[PDB]
């Protein structure tokens, strides 16, 4: 029943607006936020954010994009799938594209269709990952290479996150747990989830200091 410290972990999200941290230099993977697809005037719009595509001293990396709507045209999906392409052209080891679903009430059919579309447009050397808030004979049907279950909102672990953990042993795809830096977390859960051959460990969302510090 302790708090999450980066020095105990090896995979991290670096979000827009978050500064790099020494823990990055011990990491095996980084999940680099690059922007969001949002509705502006009843139409989807990509907002590029975060670090510009460039050579940086990072471990193997994902490009992460948050999707707040699944009504997204092919031209924006084309921009999304070019992001890992650009990061790879800059000299980095790029694992693939991670979709961060933050869209609301959709049916799993629609998520599946959206991911099918992305994978069709994504270069086959790139993996396709999903992450989102906690929320199976059809869920393991997701056409994805990695799932990350987030346990936080903002700077805090969600209260009663543990309610969603026991059934993750039924997942049949590589999965991880997303924890916020300095949030509440019981690491006994790690041991529990280690029972599944599909468990791949944790990812820590790094945070800056609050202004009020």
């Amino acid at each position: 029943s302790h708090k999450v410290y980066a020095h105990d972990y090896q995979a991290f999200w670096l979000w827009s607006g978050v500064n790099p941290q020494p823990a990055l230099q011990q990491a095996n993977q980084v999940y680099l936020h690059q922007g969001e697809v949002v509705i502006r005037q009843r139409a989807a719009w990509f907002q590029k954010m975060g670090l510009p595509s460039s050579r940086l001293t990072l471990p193997a990396m994902w490009v992460t994009v948050r999707i707040t709507t699944l009504d997204v045209p092919d031209d924006i999906l084309a921009i999304l799938i070019d992001l890992p392409r650009r990061w790879a052209a800059a000299g980095n080891q790029v694992i693939g594209l991670q979709i961060d679903f933050d869209a609301g009430t959709y049916r799993l059919d629609d998520y599946a269709g959206f991911l099918r579309r992305v994978r069709t447009k994504l270069d086959p050397n790139f993996a396709l990952g999903v992450t989102g808030l906690l929320d199976i004979q059809q869920l393991n049907a997701l056409p994805i290479d990695e799932l990350v279950i987030q346990t936080y909102q903002g700077r805090s672990t969600v209260n009663q996150y543990s309610r969603y953990l026991p059934a993750l042993l039924q997942l049949r795809l590589p999965f991880k747990i997303g924890l916020v830096q300095h949030g509440e977390w019981d690491p006994q859960w790690e041991q529990y989830l280690a029972a599944s051959p599909f468990y791949r460990g944790e990812v820590v969302f790094l945070l800056n200091h609050l202004r009020s510090e």
